[PDB]
């Protein structure tokens, strides 16, 4: 790929380093935040100290009126509550306004991603990736995003959105661009006090990149063996999550009764959250809570992969059950029941978590529910019982809506947790 940064966690020395082999340096300020799940998530906040400033291997400075290159980075950016119309700066290369730089804005509901570029006498060019806030389930707002921005001196810039191209603009207008000996990662003009981002896996790449490139890379860095739960992080156990069923949308799980006898079923309306003008959502924290539960994973840490095999914990009047069957009921689709664990039983209670990747909304799960001799039983789902939509196990080759989103609480997203 030509790479010629590559911000990434070392876990020997414990750090963030460039292992591009250009040996550029990674100075950390004291404001920056880590996630203890995946150190290469770092959190940038409106704080002087929530920085991180590279400073560049000599060979790879930009200086050139002719030169491509690329750059690619995932970043989580969390819901607007508040207009602003106050373009900040987060990615800045930038000496005597030359250089390049990325930044972000919020206007007219749409949340935007900012590439400019600029020459030495001083002229811009600017191309723009937007996404609204107007909308029931966005497959952006607050949840992880994959940027590349490819660059050709002669042509367009184009930036790519989850290995997609969206936009191109021309720039073979521009003439030598002298960018900065040092990329510093900074809120910058941010006039709200509590704004922040998340990124990792920033990369410069010296040519640029084509298609098949952008989406292999979009791919391998997307850590396709792990699942997600709605916000793009590590799916995890002992974490509560509210479920989306990709089905209806618009409709949510509650327990009609605990015990064997009981079901969960689909209810609505899951309603909307509003703030006029900004902002105008489905109510995403509804209906009964999932907990992800350790059986037999390999794993001694709290990441779900695919194949794990799990305990679903089921939340009702803030007590935990878990979610069973019995198999041998009459009929191909097994209703669950939230039972009380001590009392479990016999019943079949093994999940088969599992990655479902299309080209759909991102982060989407399946569950595959086994009896006690590794049995397919079916992937959890509804069935129609005349006039109640029951959650089921189903074997598809022997009913509907088996594609799960798993949605914890977010300081991102904004509803009230109280």
């Amino acid at each position: 790929y030509n790479c010629i940064l590559n911000i990434k966690y070392e876990m020997d020395r414990d750090k963030l380093v460039d292992s591009s082999g250009y040996r550029s340096r990674i100075n950390i300020g004291t404001g920056v935040k880590f996630s203890e799940i995946d150190k290469n998530q770092v959190q940038l906040s409106n704080l002087e100290s929530s920085k991180i400033e590279v400073i560049l291997n000599n060979g790879v400075i930009y200086n050139s009126m002719y030169e491509n290159f690329s750059t690619s980075f995932w970043i989580r950016i969390p819901k607007y509550f508040r207009n602003i119309n106050n373009e900040y700066k987060i990615i800045s290369c930038m000496q005597n306004n030359s250089g390049w730089e990325v930044s972000l804005n919020f206007s007219n509901m749409n949340s935007k991603i900012i590439w400019t570029l600029q020459d030495t006498e001083g002229i811009k060019k600017t191309v723009v990736f937007q996404y609204t806030q107007n909308i029931n389930i966005s497959d952006y707002i607050n949840r992880w995003i994959f940027v590349t921005i490819t660059n050709n001196r002669l042509s367009n810039s184009k930036i790519y959105i989850n290995g997609r191209l969206i936009n191109e603009e021309s720039i073979s207008d521009l003439g030598n661009i002298h960018a900065s000996n040092n990329i510093m990662f900074k809120l910058d003009g941010c006039r709200d006090p509590h704004r922040y981002i998340w990124i990792k896996y920033f990369n410069l790449f010296d040519k640029e990149l084509n298609k098949k490139e952008i989406k292999d890379l979009y791919d391998n860095q997307s850590n396709s063996g792990i699942l997600k739960d709605f916000w793009g992080d590590y799916l995890q156990y002992d974490k509560p999550y509210y479920m989306l069923n990709l089905y209806d949308p618009n409709k949510y799980l509650d327990v009609n009764n605990v015990g064997i006898r009981g079901y969960m079923y689909l209810k609505g309306p899951r309603g909307r959250i509003v703030t006029t003008n900004i902002y105008l959502n489905s109510t995403l924290y509804m209906g009964t809570k999932f907990i992800i539960k350790k059986y037999a994973s390999g794993n001694k840490d709290n990441i779900v992969r695919n194949n794990d095999r799990v305990y679903i914990n089921v939340v009702v009047k803030n007590k935990e059950y878990r979610l069973a069957t019995n198999a041998s009921q009459a009929g191909v689709e097994k209703i669950l029941s939230a039972v009380e664990i001590p009392d479990v039983g016999n019943l079949s209670q093994v999940v088969v978590m599992k990655s479902e990747n299309d080209q759909g909304i991102r982060n989407k799960c399946k569950m595959n529910l086994q009896d006690n001799n590794g049995n397919d039983i079916g992937f959890i789902g509804f069935h129609q019982f005349n006039n109640i939509a029951k959650l089921v196990a189903s074997n598809w080759y022997n009913t509907f809506g088996c594609s799960w989103e798993f949605i914890p609480v977010d300081d991102g997203w904004g509803e009230s947790s109280l």
